[PDB]
C-alpha cells in the first residue's frame, strides 16, 4: 500500500534490534525472495537446522513406515529437561512441544543409512548427516542457510517435496501454530542449544484466507536468558508490518 519500503525495512530491523540480537527474516512471494532484519548477511550463511529438522524427520519416518500419525510414543520414565516431555505423545504433539526424544526415537527407527539416503534425496541443506543418527541436526554436521530453509518451506507448502502427497499433508497438519484473522500460520521453531553461538529459527508459511501461501524463515542468535517466544513475536510483528497477516 502507501508505506515505503524504507519504512518497512526500518520497522522490521527494529524488532531484531529491540530484542538485542542479530537476525534476518526472509519472505518468499511467488518466486521472489525478500530479506529483512538487522543482519542481512545471515541469509546465505549456514547454521544447524536444530528442531526445524523435525519437519523432514517426520516426512521421512512417515513415508518409510517408521511411524503413523496416531502412534503414541511412550515416555520411558526417565527425567527430561521439561515436564511437558515426560509424557506419551504422537509425532504431532512432539512437533508442537519440540520433543527431541521422540524424534530421536524416530531417527533411530529410520537408521543411519536410510536417513542419509533420504536427506540426500531431498537435497536438504548441506546434505551431510555424518555418523550419528540421533543428533546430526543438533550439533552438526548438517547445516542449512535461511534461504534454503524458506525454499524448503515453499516446497512443503506446495507439496513439491519428493514424498507422497499424503505424507506431506500429514506433516503440514502438525505445523499449525497460529490463526490470526482468517490467516493460518504453519511453522516449526528451532533452537541450537549446545552450538555456539546458539541459533534460533522459525520456518514455515502463512496460508491466507484466499489460499495464497507466503513462506518465511526467521533466523537469529538466541542469547542468554532469551525466551523462545521471541522468535514467534518477531515473526508475527514482521508479517503484520508487511500486511501478510
Ligand atoms: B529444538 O527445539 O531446536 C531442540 C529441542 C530440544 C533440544 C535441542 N537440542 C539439544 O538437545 O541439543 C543437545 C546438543 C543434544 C543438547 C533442540
Ligand atoms: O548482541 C547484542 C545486541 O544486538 C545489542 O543491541
Ligand atoms: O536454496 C534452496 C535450494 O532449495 C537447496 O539447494
Amino acid at each position: 500500500m502507501h508505506i515505503s519500503s524504507q519504512q518497512h525495512e526500518k520497522a522490521i530491523k527494529s524488532y531484531f534490534d529491540e530484542a538485542q540480537t542479530q537476525g534476518v527474516i526472509i519472505i518468499k512471494e511467488g518466486k521472489n525472495l525478500s530479506t529483512y532484519g538487522n543482519a542481512l548477511a545471515r541469509a546465505n550463511k549456514e547454521y544447524v537446522p536444530a528442531s526445524t529438522f523435525k519437519m523432514l524427520n517426520a516426512l521421512i519416518g512417515l513415508e518409510n513406515h517408521k511411524a503413523t500419525t496416531n502412534e503414541i510414543f511412550k515416555w520411558d520414565g526417565k527425567k527430561r529437561t521439561y515436564p511437558a516431555w515426560e509424557k506419551d505423545m504422537t509425532l504431532g504433539e512432539a512437533m508442537a512441544l519440540s520433543a527431541v526424544p521422540v524424534y530421536q526415537e524416530l531417527a533411530r527407527r529410520t537408521g543411519l543409512e536410510l536417513m542419509q539416503k533420504e536427506v540426500k534425496r531431498v537435497n536438504f541443506g548441506n546434505t551431510n548427516i555424518g555418523t550419528q543418527v540421533d543428533n546430526f541436526w543438533l550439533v552438526g554436521p548438517l547445516k542449512i542457510t535461511p534461504v534454503q530453509e524458506v525454499n524448503f518451506a515453499d516446497d512443503l507448502a506446495h507439496n513439491r517435496l519428493p514424498f507422497k502427497l499424503a505424507t506431506q499433508e500429514e506433516v503440514k497438519k502438525m505445523l499449525l501454530i497460529k490463526e490470526v484473522n482468517g490467516s493460518k500460520i504453519y511453522a516449526k521453531s528451532g533452537w541450537g542449544m549446545g552450538v555456539t553461538p546458539q541459533v534460533g529459527w522459525l520456518t514455515g508459511w502463512v496460508e491466507q484466507a484466499n489460499g495464497k501461501k507466503i513462506p518465511f524463515s526467521l533466523n537469529l542468535e538466541m542469547k542468554e536468558g532469551m525466551s523462545g517466544s521471541i522468535r514467534n513475536e518477531i515473526t508475527y510483528k514482521s508479517l503484520e508490518n508487511l500486511g501478510i497477516i
